């Protein structure tokens, strides 16, 4: 998916997901060299939901949980994961959607 | 995921699997590495169900399998991995469930 | 581990559910206070020799709600506290993470 916002704009992505995802982990990422991606925050895990100008929030209820960026600057463009933490090892094999971050002049 | 038992004692872990994984060859192995990790035992390939102390059993009705450790010694904790064999290109390998295995004192 | 807090009036018979998932189907479904060091005393189990009843406390699988119910009879305040909705390999001590860490309340 893509995505754009101006530079000192923010932007939302809403990332979708089935029924028996709702009670897990859900995070961004930057998509990693190794097995585990630098989780920027998550739902669940020690990340935090909220780490700077990043935020996550699910919402169970819709099968979504969306991440937001605020206060945009062009560093923060770039290919991401919004991921939902499944058993395996590599979150690559997790249910991830994969978000293309633009960031435009104000 | 961890799972634990006596010196002496026999221990099973489950490892989970996705649907489209129901009909391929699960595995178990050691080092946690690609390529290195050496399966002890499989549920179709030729390093067979049983190997001495261990044994797999798959059951793709729950969409796991589990391996079973008997007469358990200290030399058989450390990490392992639960693999499923996919039969195509993958980036980062076989999707895989990391285990650790620990052993404690016999009672 | 889930958390979930089950909280009855003394005296009740209290039932305490206990969800899981399908790889934990076949287990051994145990209610213990958490482990001391390793491994719990087992009050209740039904896969094991602690027996499915045993004073105020019984035990009952339903894997095809992938659920379990404890019920506390004759609810005390002795009985609040932390427990371990538990699940071991049948007929073996080993350890597995618990699948609810329940907090009994007693009012």
């Amino acid at each position: 998916r893509t995505v754009a916002g101006p530079v000192g704009g923010s932007l939302s992505v809403q990332c979708p997901y089935e029924k028996e995802h709702r009670t897990l982990n859900k995070y961004w990422c930057r998509p990693p060299q190794i097995f585990l991606c630098d989780k920027i925050v998550e739902t669940k895990g020690s990340a935090g939901k909220r780490n700077g100008r990043v935020s996550i929030r699910d919402s169970p209820a819709n099968l979504s949980f969306t991440v937001t960026l605020e206060n945009l600057t062009e560093e923060d463009a770039g290919t991401y994961w919004c991921g939902v933490d499944t058993p395996w090892l590599q979150d690559f094999h997790d249910p991830v959607v994969e978000v293309e971050v633009s960031v435009f002049p104000a």
